């Protein structure tokens, strides 16, 4: 079994029943093996999501060297952009992704997000501090999400009499602009906040 | 109302996935029946112990609701995932229309107000999910050796591990607070 087979095979397990759903009873039944197997090849479920995650994000991530015009405004810009698609390519990604980011796997992506960005005049720790605020904003509102139309659901249909007048008019435009828009916002607060 | 303090340390105890109304009542003592009067499913639980632990210049203003949000969700285990998402439930109506009234008393735009408020909220909100997933997941991960990391991540790695995250928290609120001082000075 090489590697690649575990993985594809994992996240086509993971849409099906979810990251709490993910036993390595089903992942071997899967892939045809039994299970001894499976753990000759991957230990604990934490080093399947490290490997899934880097997967899910390198399926997403261009394969090319940046422009050499760019700007660091644009490729932080990408970066979230190409995050949230890998983010919301698989039912609860943004759970699996969760804490990646200085995993063994992505060491290389993070070299050259830092090499990039200190090419560009970014100190070490402003590199540091950028990246990281602008990978959690993305991912918190790839979390948030998810969790408004789960919990939708489990709560009683509200009443827009019982509301104050700017509660409902903020109701009102939240469900109406749905869930990018709030996205981008937050992305070019951050973005102009580092103009500085 | 001790029905919540007593799930406020149910939760401590055993975790948010462990945490259910079986487990509260046969810990409460009252039977299911009694508890249902206060407490009608796991969410509403969950709205009830939300407030809980966020209750107990518009600059200066954004920054303490941050700051105080980011004490609130750190108190408890799995505080953030507690309380994700719960920000215009009924609870809440009161400490949103103040953020939202005092937001357009001083010249932000209704829309602005919602995603000023919502922005500093996902970000600090994301932050403790953050801090609460690396320390649960340091236990299921083999130790990184220093020599087999790249040199800048070497860097960022060595100063993460000596600054903590609070200065990680405070810089992002930084950039998001000075990105609307930027947002607001140019519209009027
Ligand atoms: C050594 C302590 O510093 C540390 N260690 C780890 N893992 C050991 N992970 C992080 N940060 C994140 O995983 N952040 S993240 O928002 O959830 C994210 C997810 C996916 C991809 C990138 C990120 C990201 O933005 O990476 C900055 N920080
Ligand atoms: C029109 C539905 O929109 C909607 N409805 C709900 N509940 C119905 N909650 C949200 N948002 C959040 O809960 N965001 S939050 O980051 O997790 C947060 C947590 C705790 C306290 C405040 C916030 C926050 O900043 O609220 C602005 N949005």
């Amino acid at each position: 079994l090489d590697k690649s087979k575990v993985i594809n095979s994992a996240l086509e397990l993971l849409n099906e029943v979810g990251i709490e759903g993910l036993t390595t009873r089903k992942l071997a039944q899967k892939l045809g093996v039994e299970q001894p197997t499976l753990y000759w090849h991957v230990k604990n479920k934490r080093a399947l999501l490290d490997a899934m995650a880097i997967e899910m994000l390198d399926r997403h991530a261009t394969h090319y060297s940046p422009l050499e015009r760019e700007s660091w405004q644009n490729f932080l810009r990408n970066n979230a952009k190409s995050m949230r698609n890998a983010l919301l390519s698989h039912r609860d990604g943004a759970k699996v992704c969760l804490g990646t980011g200085f995993t063994e796997q992505q060491y290389e992506t993070a070299e050259n997000s830092l090499a990039f960005l200190t090419q560009q005049g970014f100190s070490l720790e402003n590199a540091l501090y950028a990246m990281q605020a602008v990978g959690i904003y993305t991912l918190g509102c790839v979390l948030l999400d998810q969790e408004l139309q789960v919990a939708k659901e489990e709560r009683e249909t509200p009443t827009t009499d019982s509301m104050p007048p700017l509660v409902r008019q903020a109701v009102e435009l939240k469900d109406h602009q749905g869930a990018e828009p709030a996205f981008l916002f937050g992305l070019e607060l951050i973005i102009a906040g580092l103009e500085k």
